[PDB]
């Protein structure tokens, strides 16, 4: 029972191998806009992706992922609620079997069509190994996708998906600019949480953007062509690869905007 998203190995089963799944600071959560309170002390987010160097794109059996060279301070995230500078290591997506669902975070219980996660680690903790042991060792920038006009910045990604259809396939993926994946506003919500996949470590400062990016139906249709399965294995279409909202428990969600 390697983990997945189906009836027999999905999010309801994860706690058996990773008991932190019933922990105190699990993600995603629902963001209720009545209770997510504006914090005037929150600094604007600093996203510097201009020197990002992408390495590869891969189907890992739970999503598709684009990886980055994190050997030095090129593509970094800082400011906002964050201490120190955070290096981008990868991004991936979550999406649904139809446009009406797919995002992991929700806003006033509304599910978006997809959710993009840009994963960064805190350099003040030396390496990724020591970072994930710390409550703010990772920062994940979360961005909602809604269906509308095409995002030109997403095109180079979706157009190579046919080359990584099944679990375990990968391809060289150089000179991709993650700047093209961002909405206009960097207005955000932030709270302390976890990885939304095993091992579910409670090491993430979540930064979820208020403004969704719009992507075309054509584009999101390319997401749904991916497989959970390996090459030549019976088809398990990669859709609904999202963990549902987990209990907020004691936590406060802060808004950077009024
Ligand atoms: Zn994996
Ligand atoms: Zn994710």
């Amino acid at each position: 029972h390697h983990w997945g998203y189906g009836k027999h190995n999905g999010p309801e089963h994860w706690h058996k191998d990773f008991p932190i799944a019933k922990g105190e600071r699990q993600s995603p959560v629902d963001i209720d806009t009545h209770t997510a309170k504006y914090d005037p002390s929150l600094k604007p987010l600093s996203v510097s992706y201009d020197q990002a160097t992408s390495l590869r794109i891969l189907n890992n059996g739970h999503s598709f992922q684009v990886t980055f060279d994190d050997s030095q301070d090129k593509a970094v995230l800082k400011g906002g609620p964050l201490d120190g500078t955070y290096r981008l290591i990868q991004f991936h997506f979550h999406w649904g079997s139809l446009d009406g669902q797919g995002s992991e975070h929700t806003v006033d219980k509304k599910k978006y069509a997809a959710e993009l996660h840009l994963v960064h680690w805190n350099t003040k903790y030396g390496d990724l190994g020591k970072a994930v042991q710390q409550p703010d060792g990772l920062a994940v920038l979360g961005i909602f996708l809604k269906v509308g006009s095409a995002k030109p910045g997403l095109q180079k990604v979706v157009d190579v998906l046919d080359s990584i259809k099944t679990e375990g396939k990968s391809a060289d993926f150089t000179n991709f600019d993650p700047r093209g994946l961002l909405p206009e506003s960097l207005d955000y919500w932030t709270y302390p949480g976890s990885l939304t996949t095993p091992p579910l470590l409670e090491c993430v400062t979540w930064i979820v953007l208020k403004e969704p990016i719009s992507v075309s139906s054509e584009q999101v249709l390319k997401f749904r062509k991916l497989n959970f399965n390996g090459e030549g294995e019976p088809e398990e279409l990669m859709v609904d690869n999202w963990r549902p909202a987990q209990p907020l428990k004691n936590r406060q969600i802060k808004a950077s905007f009024k």
